[PDB]
């Protein structure tokens, strides 16, 4: 029974994606927004503690999808990679999805 992804945002400024997650109780809540610094790029805002982290989605020469070193042909792939591998390299941070509404 396909719906659509809790986490994508579309272009949602990067304060307010902040102002969004700062109220979420549980860390790695987060989404998936388009850059408004870098047109057509995609941003990974996450909750952790007192702060929202960013992290740019890269691409390759290919256009697969990665934060840091393993990539997927799709931002819903990579999302889901990061559900059980930490997005952080400094703390262990696992995506969760928002609670919504
Ligand atoms: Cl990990």
């Amino acid at each position: 029974e396909m719906k659509p992804h809790p986490w994508f945002f579309g272009k949602i400024p990067r304060a307010k994606a902040e102002e969004m997650l700062s109220k979420q109780r549980h860390d790695g809540a987060f989404l998936i927004r388009e850059s408004e610094s870098a047109p057509g790029d995609f941003s990974l805002s996450v909750k952790f503690g007192n702060d929202v982290q960013h992290f740019k989605v890269l691409r390759d020469g290919a256009g697969k999808y990665f934060l840091w070193v393993v990539k997927f042909n799709s931002l819903n792939e990579l999302v889901d990679y990061h559900r059980s591998t930490s997005v952080s390299r400094n703390q262990q941070i696992f995506l969760r999805d928002i609670e919504q509404v």
